């Protein structure tokens, strides 16, 4: 797995973090404007939000 979060689409980032901490407690969430591609890591620490130019979850996000 549950490194991915579709259910949150179409809402601001808060809104997502809410719910993926839900969902794995401990995944320290940061935001990414979509578009700004990034790593092929295991920072599984977080749930990268590729989120668009008004915070709203543009791209499905997942974790690392």
């Amino acid at each position: 797995l549950k490194t991915e979060w579709p259910e949150l689409v179409g809402k601001s980032v808060e809104e997502a973090k809410k719910v993926i901490l839900q969902d794995k407690p401990e995944a320290q969430i940061i935001v990414l404007p979509v578009g700004t591609i990034v790593t092929m890591e295991y920072r599984i620490d977080r749930v990268r939000l590729f989120v668009d130019k008004l915070d709203n979850i543009a791209q499905v996000p997942r974790v690392g």
